[PDB]
C-alpha cells in the first residue's frame, strides 16, 4: 500500500483506490496502474520533474529503503502472478530489486522529489508507475 499527496490530489495504484477515491475522482488510466483523487487537505509531497534514473524506493516487504537505478518510463509485459493476470502497462519504469503485491504504493524518490509508486514486481525486477510527466499534478 501507499500514496502521493501533493497539492488537493492523492494519487495511488488504481487496483488498490478505494471508493472513496472512485468517488472524488480525478483521472485514472489503466494502462498505467494509477488512479489520482481529490483531498480536502492539502498535501506537501514534491513530485519530481526530471529524467533522473537514479533514486530510493521504499520496499514495506522488506521494512528497507533501497538505493536503485531504473529504466526509461515505457510500455512492457507485465507477467501474470499469484494474483493477477498477464498484461502490457505503460509509463513502467524497471530496476532490479526486491518486489512483492503488498509492496505497491512505495515511494521511489530522487532528488527532485516523488518520481513514481511501485506497481509490479517478479523475476528479482521491480517495476515503478512514473508520475513525472502529470504536470498538473502540481497546480490546480
Ligand atoms: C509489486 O508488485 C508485484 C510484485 C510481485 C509480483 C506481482 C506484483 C504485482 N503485479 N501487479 C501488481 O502487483
Ligand atoms: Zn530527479
Amino acid at each position: 500500500s501507499g500514496a502521493i499527496y501533493v497539492g488537493n490530489y492523492r494519487v495511488v495504484n488504481r487496483h488498490l483506490a478505494t471508493h472513496n477515491d472512485w468517488a472524488n475522482l480525478v483521472w485514472e488510466d489503466s494502462s498505467r496502474d494509477l488512479l489520482v483523487s481529490s483531498t480536502t487537505a492539502q498535501g506537501c509531497d514534491t513530485i519530481a520533474r526530471c529524467d533522473c534514473q537514479t533514486g530510493v524506493y521504499y520496499c514495506s516487504s522488506r521494512r528497507k529503503h533501497y538505493p536503485v537505478s531504473f529504466s526509461k518510463p515505457s510500455l512492457i509485459f507485465v507477467e501474470a502472478s499469484e494474483y493477477y493476470p498477464a498484461r502490457y502497462q505503460s509509463h513502467l519504469m524497471l530496476a532490479v530489486g526486491h518486489s512483492e503485491p503488498g509492496d505497491c504504493g512505495g515511494i521511489l524518490r530522487c532528488q527532485h522529489g516523488v518520481v513514481g509508486i511501485v506497481s509490479t514486481g517478479g523475476n528479482g525486477l521491480v517495476g515503478f508507475a512514473d508520475v513525472r510527466d502529470l504536470l498538473w499534478l502540481d497546480e490546480e
